[PDB]
């Protein structure tokens, strides 16, 4: 049974990386949605 | 003992793993955001 703690731990870490990666991932299409948005607020595009 | 640290692991690793469900269906979501801000600007003449 033991095993699995390692197997475990070593997941969590590539689970921990994968969050950060995606953290940013989703950060980069925030920015690209408020840009965006303030392009079609500029032309009378977001009422 | 191990049976103790183990369930503890494995706590831990469905929170990492939610974490990482959700924020692929947030960037996924995200996306179709951006498609449907792109459509509207290329409607308008603002994509060429």
């Amino acid at each position: 049974s033991e095993r699995q703690i390692l197997r475990l731990k070593q997941i969590n870490i590539q689970l921990a990386t994968k969050i950060q990666h995606l953290e940013f991932s989703c950060s980069e299409k925030e920015q690209e949605i408020e840009r965006l948005n303030k392009l079609l607020k500029q032309n009378g595009l977001l009422g």
